């Protein structure tokens, strides 16, 4: 897993941890809109469409910049069933980085406060 974004940080985080992170589909230069989900039971994966949050590639195309890793909010599957406005540190929400494609889910699972 060469392509991938992460943050410095995996846990003991807070509610929007705007920390240093880096890494992504490894492009160059090219924007990727940071995103955010929350892997629950696997097959339960509330993605954050709220993510908004946007990292620029370097060079090589590894993303650079602060993401927030948010703690609590409202999730959602996909398409299916909806987490909620509830805490994600008991999902162990993850952030990643995020394409105006919506390639693959991130795997950054960091502990939210």
């Amino acid at each position: 897993a060469a392509p991938t974004a992460t943050v410095t940080p995996s846990s003991g985080l807070s509610d929007g941890t705007v920390v240093k992170v880096a890494g992504a589909g490894l492009q160059a230069g090219t924007a990727y809109d940071v995103g955010q989900c929350a892997w629950v039971d696997t097959g339960v994966l509330a993605c954050n469409p709220a993510d908004f949050s946007s990292v620029t590639a370097d060079a090589n195309g590894s993303a650079s910049t602060s993401l927030t890793v948010r703690r609590s909010f409202e999730g959602f599957l996909f398409d299916g069933t909806r987490w909620g406005t509830v805490d994600c540190t008991t999902a162990a929400c993850q952030v990643g980085l995020s394409d105006a494609a919506g390639n693959g889910p991130e795997g950054v699972a960091i502990s939210f406060n």
